[PDB]
């Protein structure tokens, strides 16, 4: 039977069923709960209102698994309508998640939601795998969190990966700072979507911070006009490219880290040395948060000045990086060498949550 891919996001649920093109349902990680007792996604923010909301899943690890679990049976039931019990399910995890962790994940999948078979994968691993690769190093920015892992021989190296709490969510509330700064009033949750919204279809990543700040000063050739859905047309100025600089440079919000290049450099110092090179030839990018148009140009400009000369320095920004995760899963799920790896219903009634340590 055909297997589920779930791609347990910081702020958008990815699942769907593997061997597709695309995860067939994309929603919010929110649970909501003051009609009925809960809700979840698109709902759970519409009526955000008279409910309390919940971020499980951000900071990109599962923290509360009651909202969790309404997460999953929303997943199931209500986004792919399928029976859990009649499909083996692949799900994804943040990277250097903890040992319990993944024990709970998949006590949850057996006792609760009764699944045949089911597998958690590292999230910027499975990028990996869907750019062709089994060596290289992935920034996975997304909407809670960014990490940087390098991967070696299809395998990541928990001691060199890098952990930055610094991802889209903080740049949309970042845009909005600025932009009420400049003369606007972007303050509601309601107005938090519309500004998103700018980020996503505006926003860029300068070249060079300074020379940008300066054409911004002096002319109005970086000007972006913008519709509000009520008819009104603001203009974005140099906001459009100081958004996206806070992960380069965190300090703009106060967050006294390394930018994303810089953590990437790190990262690649921690590992071995004989195979730094190769992943200085294979930077893979993943997450929405790595869209931004000119962020390769930037990557490769900061890495190189910060590595030797003579290294060849390579950033890989695949079109469909938003969904990486999911489909690396997908194609992990219908690969035959894996099939070995799934844990069982039978595995787990004999061994208990020992098991996952084995094959995850
Ligand atoms: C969607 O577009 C495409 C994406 C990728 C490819 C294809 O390109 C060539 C690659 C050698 C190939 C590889 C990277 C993928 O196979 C399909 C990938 C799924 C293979 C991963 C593995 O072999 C690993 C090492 C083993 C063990 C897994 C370890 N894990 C999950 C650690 O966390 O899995 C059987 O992938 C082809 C098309
Ligand atoms: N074109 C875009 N430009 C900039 N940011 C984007 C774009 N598309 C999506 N995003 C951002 O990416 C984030 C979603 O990342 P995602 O891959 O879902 O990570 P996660 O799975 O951890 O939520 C959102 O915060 C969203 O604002
Ligand atoms: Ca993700």
């Amino acid at each position: 039977t055909t297997a589920l891919v779930c791609d347990n996001g910081s702020g958008l649920v990815k699942a769907g069923f593997a061997g597709d093109d695309a995860p067939r349902a994309v929603f919010p990680s929110i649970v909501g709960r003051p009609q009925k007792d809960s809700y979840v996604g698109d709902e759970a923010q519409s009526k955000r209102g008279i409910l309390t909301l919940k971020y499980p899943i951000e900071h990109g690890i599962i923290t509360n698994w009651d909202d969790m679990e309404k997460i999953w049976h929303h997943t199931f039931y209500n986004e792919l309508r399928v029976a859990p019990e009649e499909h083996p399910t692949l799900l994804t995890e943040a990277p250097l998640n903890p040992k319990a962790n993944r024990e709970k994940m998949t006590q949850i999948m057996f006792e609760t939601f009764n699944v045949p078979a089911m597998y958690v994968a590292i999230q910027a691993v499975l990028s990996l795998y869907a750019s062709g690769r089994t060596t290289g190093i992935v920034l996975d920015s997304g909407d809670g969190v960014t990490h940087n892992v390098p991967i070696y021989e299809g395998y990541a190296l928990p001691h060199a990966i890098m952990r930055l709490d610094l991802a889209g969510r903080d740049l949309t509330d970042y845009l909005m700072k600025i932009l009420t700064e400049r003369g606007y009033s972007f303050v509601t949750t309601a107005e938090r979507e519309i500004v998103r919204d700018i980020k996503e279809k505006l926003c860029y990543v300068a070249l060079d911070f300074e020379n940008e700040m300066a054409t911004a000063a002096s002319s109005s050739s970086l000007e972006k006009s913008y519709e509000l859905p009520d008819g009104q047309v603001i203009t974005i100025g140099n906001e459009r490219f100081r958004c996206p600089e806070t992960l380069f440079q965190p300090s703009f919000i106060g967050m006294e880290s390394a930018g994303i290049h810089e953590t990437t450099y790190n990262s690649i110092m921690k590992c071995d040395i004989d195979i730094r090179k190769d992943l200085y030839a294979n930077n893979v990018m993943s997450g929405g948060t790595t869209m931004y148009p000119g962020i390769a140009d930037r990557m490769q400009k900061e890495i190189t000045a910060l590595a030797p000369s003579t290294m060849k320095i390579k950033i890989i920004a695949p079109p469909e990086r938003k969904y990486s995760v999911w489909i690396g899963g997908s194609i992990l799920a219908s690969l035959s060498t894996f099939q070995q790896m799934w844990i069982t219903k039978q595995e787990y009634d004999e061994a208990g949550p020992s098991i996952v340590h084995r094959k995850c």
